[PDB]
């Protein structure tokens, strides 16, 4: 779109923290042994991009959605679990803080995270209910002085580093969708226990894991707002939440690209360089063309965000069109690098790992078509 | 994008107008004679829409490039031919007259075409010329007094019903892409004759033959700009132009699936009506993000020459990626009207064969290709 | 997959009749006036194409099913109409025959259609049943000497050139898809009326209207089979018919691809021919392996059905595949020829139009789609 | 095709064989180690699988090529690497012996590897030298009783496993392409040296590495026939290692499908299971209508090379279109296990990872196309 001048400040930030801190000494230890190293964190955190579009008035930044997903560009073209790392605050765990939270809640909860002494894991999903969250089986009971719980969350990002997490269970089992609320739970209280962290595709640096819940007790003054609003609280947290993986698509992609055009410049085969080649020049431009064409889609409904209209289809047209055309991306990247693209001291094949889980987490790409058709097809 | 205030006018005027006068019983007619109602153009001069990007310092309308997009795209949404009839003197005719032509040229030759009573061609392509426009095979000789003229023109749009045309040959057959200069012919003059009106697949109410030119003498006054420039001419001219291609993709395209989503919502089948079967929904959807996404590639890009950037790859991609979905947008369409889709009547045929010469014409996308990733890979 | 020397032969004469009869002067003028000569038709049951799979047990020509698609397939390379004119008494006409007709039946009814003397109309479709054959609505009453019907069929092909015509209607209206027989009505009996000729996008020269019933009057001795067994007969009859749509994708497809070839060697650009750069050579490549790989699915789609196993499954997917890829090889074509393809005189548009249709008729991909999975999901 | 009643027999030895021994418990242990049981490979030598196109006139077993791509198929479902494992001394390493090698060096050399006590790397490609195999630089120097060599090899397969490795070697430098002779080195002689192994993203179990060659002295004896013949030897042999990976490419395809439907059938979503969602059974539909079609590609290359007809283009279509759509396949059903198709427990993610090499090793899809176009384009 156009960017605000404040806006580019933050472009070039972010690209030079991103570049710098993440070396590549570092990532290969992350995949090695999948421990993001506390210091980087910590020193996000100090420069505020675990606070991006939080405001001033609680403690944040004072950042634009925009500004949020240039960082998750930016940063994400570097490293796939960098972004991880950096979404959770920014948009999973600090939306609903952010949407239905008192005052004192957000005290004691929300500024901790953008200082990065607490870590806070949204859990939704579980083994039965997936794309269908609105399924759900784990349940919250309403005892007087505090919920009682009792359920389980498969693939839970980052809990097992987590202080605390906002959990959904269902209190009213007739209204279903209708009859979610949603709290937060210290994860070190009794019943809760972890699951053993999932050996995943790529993405490796972040722990992930389940959540069990044992008939946990949990503070009546730990509800999320209103009761049976949980739902309605989980979807609008999750558009911005697509907006972000949309991002991360958009970031890798526009990297693996970087990569590409670079080893089609430098290699030789045949007395030419690779590059020209008509077959790759073409790739080149055909990937190239996408990336940019739905840059332009996911900018889009990031503006849109800040200017209050609802961007309910436009994310979900972002992620999906974003993730996907990410993926092809990825692959034709390979291709170029041809057999050395295999090999994993080329950064190209743990980007291609890596942006895979774009087009299933977060909702499906069917989950996406699902909202997308179900809103154009009313009458 | 965004747009002013005003443009979202001007889109509520084109809208109420492409839609008001292109009616059935008309559009039917077009096609079985290939001839377009003299009494609309007059019409559509007489509010302006042969002038919309040019000012009123010359008599122009004043508006930007995104009036010309928006009228673009909401006309040919309606009917391609009518946006044939509308690029030219707004693009092909009037660009080349605005940028490299003396006032005089200007008073005589542009506010004619703005207000309706002359016809402009722009005519480049040849039978030995076509993607590679540098090697034409026109020849232009100085003889003091007036230019000499030797040489044919195939694929010439709207000549026949032409008054003038500005027509690029070689004067310095030695500097070929260098040595290329541009004049406007009157083609009622000596030497000067038409090949057959060529029968097309689509766009059919606008006659397209050859210019044979046959020692055909032109006077010196009537020449573009410098000498040896008028490829330069041709090609800064062809970037709007090719904005142009790619506005009325993303007209008929948007039209089609209107269409599109009309027909799913009416058709029952097994008992459910079409859009309520999961693979046309779906289908709906991607169709639609498609779309979404790359108008906002072609949007931004009509806001980069508003602005005065160079646009020169952006629209390049626009041209590319807009005629491509626009054509498998077409066919999806046709596949969802199942068998009436078929049929004549059902007006989505007439799209489908429309909009296929967009890949080909104003440079093949190969052409676009080849422009594109030179421009990304030059070290 | 091998050819039985036989077939060979058969291929050598198909290929040489096609390509001698079917002139460029002719194919033109039946674009035109959408009449197929009868001297042509005459002339091929002739020399049997009018009888390929029907053996000379009942004077028929003892080919097999592969003979059936090798004339298809060569006959359609050079022109479509030709295609529809061939399919029809070979599978959609001698099918229902073939399968549940008493021998006096098939004695005054398919001796005349294999020797040209009469033409046969499968007539199915109506406006509310298209895919959902087993909704249609047309009735069959029982009044002991006659049977007596009232409804409307859309989209049947060659009807107002047929003499009699093998109708669906539904007897046990309670039963549906288990309630239907099939009758032979002769089109110039009472109340039996045309609607319009439709005006189709392409294959031109065979008409297409509706067949209207009006308390038709249509004596017992022309059911056939046994009653309510109608439903299977006209799928299993659908089935082999499927076979000869994939059989005219395949065939258009190679047309479309040696004009493709012939062109892109003939034609030269920037000093290079076409063929020698890189994004047209592989281009070519594509289309031709993907051609081939499918012209191998359905060679043994139909070697099946000549050694008797169930073909269900194999067909549909021949259909489906060969239909798709020959529309992508058909655009494809259009965009090798460049401007000059989108010209009529230009053989590749009339394939482009023509093998549209291809992906709807004789059941929809969509439809294929439902049968192929529905296939392989039952444990 | 038609399978040979012994073929269907060999299909069901290799089916039972290749599911009964390669366990969960062994593949993910291989993965973790990457190190393939010898245990293993001794069993499957002992039942012929080492030996299956060689004949029993040498020792062999008497198959015909049908029967390699059987056997590598339905390993391949199972297990990538096993694949790897079998292909070698089938094709790759008794390819050239069965070509330009006397009785003498088949004797000593063949059998080995046969009856799995020797191991033969298959060693052509450079660091400068990949698709442009033409373009090699290790030299071959005569010095009457003895060759001496000087070069590197990169992505060798098996070679630190192996005993004596194929290497081609530059004679006459000026004449290129036809100045190359092939010669078989012992490993463990002087001057031969290994790189590290590569990390590679999938295909663990089978170590890959450079072999360095300085100044080694190789005896006449130990050349591949006549000399500068080699290259003609190692095309011709990598028509029949490319008709192999196509058919691992086919393998994994099964199986992916397999785990497919079967994920499918057996997940519930919204209350319906899976595969009762229209995308997903058309999904599995396409899927599996490609697999098929080309599945019957590559059946009909190797039919031909057993009937003695050159199948140098075939074979090219078949590794080209099977490879690619293979992984359009795995990918598909990585996004129907959804999210649990990302942890490496569900089998997908290992198919997944393994068949993306499949487009790049044995001459890319790129050199795939180049071979295709230039075969069809001589006149
Ligand atoms: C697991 C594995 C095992 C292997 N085993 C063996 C083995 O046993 N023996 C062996 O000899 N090799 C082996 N190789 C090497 C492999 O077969 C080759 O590397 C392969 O041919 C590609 O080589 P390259 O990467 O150097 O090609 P590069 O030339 O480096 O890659 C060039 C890239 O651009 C494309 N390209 C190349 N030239 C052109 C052109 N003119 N025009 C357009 N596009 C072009 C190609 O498609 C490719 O994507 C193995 C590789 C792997 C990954
Ligand atoms: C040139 C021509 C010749 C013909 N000749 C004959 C002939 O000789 N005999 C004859 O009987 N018919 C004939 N037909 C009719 C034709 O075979 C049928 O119309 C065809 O089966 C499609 O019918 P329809 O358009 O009504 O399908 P519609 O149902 O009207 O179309 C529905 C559309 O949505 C899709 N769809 C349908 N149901 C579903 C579902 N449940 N889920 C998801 N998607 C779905 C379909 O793919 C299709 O695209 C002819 C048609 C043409 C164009
Ligand atoms: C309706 C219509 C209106 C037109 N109006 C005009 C007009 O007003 N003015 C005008 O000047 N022209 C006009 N044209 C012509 C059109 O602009 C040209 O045809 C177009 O620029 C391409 O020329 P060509 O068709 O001759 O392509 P050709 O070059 O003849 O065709 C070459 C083909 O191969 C590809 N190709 C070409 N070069 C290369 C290369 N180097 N590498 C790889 N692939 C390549 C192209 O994609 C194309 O498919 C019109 C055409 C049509 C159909
Ligand atoms: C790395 C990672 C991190 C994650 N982090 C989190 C997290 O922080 N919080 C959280 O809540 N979850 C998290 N998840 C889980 C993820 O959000 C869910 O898996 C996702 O929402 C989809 O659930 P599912 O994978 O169970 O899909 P399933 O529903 O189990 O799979 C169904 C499959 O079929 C398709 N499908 C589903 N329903 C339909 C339908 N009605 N019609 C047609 N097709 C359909 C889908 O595309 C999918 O491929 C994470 C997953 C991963 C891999």
């Amino acid at each position: 779109m156009y960017f605000s001048e404040q806006n580019k400040m933050i472009r070039k930030l972010a690209r030079d923290f991103a570049e710098k801190e993440l070396t590549t000494e570092i990532l290969d230890e992350v995949e090695e042994s999948g421990e993001f190293p506390q210091e980087i964190l910590d020193k996000m955190a100090k420069f505020g991009f675990f606070g991006i579009k939080i405001p001033k008035s609680l403690g944040g930044s004072g950042g634009d959605h925009m500004s949020y997903v240039i960082c998750m560009e930016e940063f994400a073209r570097v490293s796939g679990v960098a972004s991880v790392y950096l979404s959770s605050p920014n948009s999973l765990a600090g939306g609903p803080l952010l949407l239905s939270g008192t005052e004192e809640q957000i005290e004691k909860y929300l500024k901790p995270i953008i200082t990065g002494k607490k870590k806070l894991a949204f859990a939704l999903t579980e083994p039965g209910a997936g794309s269908d969250a609105g399924g759900m089986s784990t349940t919250a009971v309403d005892m007087g002085d505090y919920y009682l719980l009792n359920g389980r969350k498969t693939f839970i990002t980052m809990a097992p580093l987590c202080d605390d997490a906002v959990i959904y269970a269902k209190t009213d089992m007739s209204k279903g969708t209708r009859g979610i609320s949603a709290f937060i739970v210290d994860l070190k209280s009794e019943g809760v226990s972890m699951g053993k962290n999932e050996h995943k595709m790529g993405l490796i640096g972040c722990a992930t894991s389940d959540i069990i819940m044992e008939d946990v007790k949990v503070p009546k003054e730990n509800r999320l707002g209103e009761v049976n609003k949980g739902f309605s609280n989980a979807m609008k947290t999750l558009d911005v939440g697509r907006l972000g993986v949309a991002s991360q698509s958009i970031g890798v992609a526009q990297g693996a690209l970087d990569e590409a055009i670079k080893y089609a410049k430098e290699r030789k085969q045949f007395g030419k360089r690779i590059a020209d080649f008509q077959a790759i020049a073409f790739m080149i431009a055909d990937m190239a063309t996408k990336l940019e064409a739905a840059k332009l889609l996911v900018y889009n409904a990031a503006s849109l965000m800040d200017n209050k209209k609802n961007a309910t289809k436009e994310a979900s047209m972002a992620k999906f069109y974003a993730s996907e055309i990410c993926n092809e991306i990825c692959a034709k990247a390979v291709q170029i690098h041809g057999g050395y693209g295999y090999i994993k001291e080329y950064k190209v094949e743990r980007m291609y790992r890596d942006c895979r889980v774009f087009t299933i987490y977060e909702g499906t790409s069917q989950v996406q078509q699902m909202v997308i058709s179900g809103m154009l097809l009313k009458k």
